[PDB]
């Protein structure tokens, strides 16, 4: 899974950044054709964290998950992935307010299929948000940013940590337990973000203020122009009790029929 640095050419402009360091556009010389790529370039536990991210991506093979090309150890550690040219979903929608709601449903349904696969694979994403959905085209979305993801043990359906608070279900905040159902709650917030054309959720509120609101049974309101069925699904994703909240099979199934 180890790439040749001479076969990788990086562009100076940067696509994004994270605690890991920077993301740059590049080109990798494949078997004959050259492939456009996005490269995460490492800036102390980050190397192990980047390698863990690569380990998850190596195991995943689904049309709605960003594909990794490989890793390269050169001037810095690099995670080379196929390029999703149109970038993060939230920024795209902030700049393209005329996408049809039908178009949004198609994109959020694609996200549920990638997440259904991840759930079937017993991986939890733990960072599912509109900023981590990338557009290949306006009609093809892929899930990215597996830096926090975990492979669940064969005998448990959750990972217990020893944070993007606004995307986390109550059981994550209160008990530190992350499951596919926790990702479902995030998917509900992601849906809200998508239908709000990339506005931030719980605008102007502290994480502790968000937690108090949810405990009161309050939820974000319906974004302007959002179809009732999609708001209803969001509310179902925001079911307080992990046991009664739907899984991705149920979410994906509802989205497919709609
Ligand atoms: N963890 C992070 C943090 N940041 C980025 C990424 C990231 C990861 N990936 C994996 C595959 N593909 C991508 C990708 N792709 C991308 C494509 C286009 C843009 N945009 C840059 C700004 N641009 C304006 C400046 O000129 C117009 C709009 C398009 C950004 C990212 N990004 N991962």
């Amino acid at each position: 899974v180890y790439l040749d640095r001479k076969l990788l050419t990086l562009e100076d402009k940067e696509l994004g950044s994270g605690n890991f360091g920077t993301v740059k556009k590049g080109y990798y010389q494949m078997k004959k054709v050259v492939k456009t790529v996005a490269v995460k370039i490492l800036k102390p536990a980050l190397k192990d964290e980047l390698l863990a991210e690569a380990n998850v991506m190596q195991q995943l093979d689904n049309p709605y998950i960003v594909r990794m090309i490989g890793i390269c150890e050169a001037e810095s550690w690099m995670l080379v992935m196929e390029m999703a040219e149109l970038g993060p979903l939230n920024k795209y929608l902030q700049q393209n307010r005329h996408v049809k709601d039908k178009n949004i449903i198609e994109l959020v349904h694609q996200v549920s299929m990638g997440m259904k696969y991840l759930e079937e694979s017993n991986f939890v994403h733990r960072d599912l948000a509109a900023r981590n959905v990338l557009l290949v085209t306006q009609h093809y979305a892929k899930i990215s940013d597996f830096g926090l993801s975990k492979a669940l043990r064969a005998d448990e359906n959750y990972y217990k940590a020893q944070w993007p608070v606004k995307w986390y279900a109550p059981e994550c905040i209160n008990y530190y337990k992350f499951s596919s159902k926790s990702d479902v709650w995030s998917f509900g917030v992601l849906m809200w973000e998508a239908f709000s054309y990339g506005q931030k959720p719980y605008r102007g509120m502290k994480g502790s203020e968000v937690t108090a609101m949810l405990e009161k049974g309050e939820r974000m309101g319906c974004p302007a122009g959002c179809p009732r069925e999609m708001y209803d699904l969001m509310n179902l994703c925001w079911t307080y009790d992990v046991e009664n909240r739907p899984g991705f099979a149920a979410v994906e199934l509802r989205l497919r029929n709609y």
